[PDB]
């Protein structure tokens, strides 16, 4: 019986030109039905809507796999080993 997305939720996040990326919902004026997403590895943030947001536990078997992009494998590390830490 899923809830809505909340700060601390772990996801993969899909933006264009990039693979599904280990990320978390950050704390926050937020654009309508968009969330502040923190991308592990890159330590960039962006506002994304639920359609681009894939829960970590359900989807990790598919998306949670190494990739050559800059930051990605580090981000895999962060999301599995210390997902709630400070990355700034």
């Amino acid at each position: 019986m899923p809830h809505a997305f909340k700060p601390g939720d772990l996801v993969f996040a899909k933006m264009k030109g990039y693979p599904h990326w280990p990320a978390r919902i950050d704390d926050i004026k937020p654009p309508p039905n968009k969330y502040p997403i923190f991308f592990f590895g890159t330590h960039e943030t962006a506002f994304l809507g639920p359609k681009d947001l894939f829960p970590y536990d359900k989807c990790k078997d598919k998306y949670g796999k190494p990739n050559k992009r800059k930051g990605f494998n580090e981000g895999l590390w962060e999301i599995q080993n210390n997902p709630h830490a400070s990355y700034s």
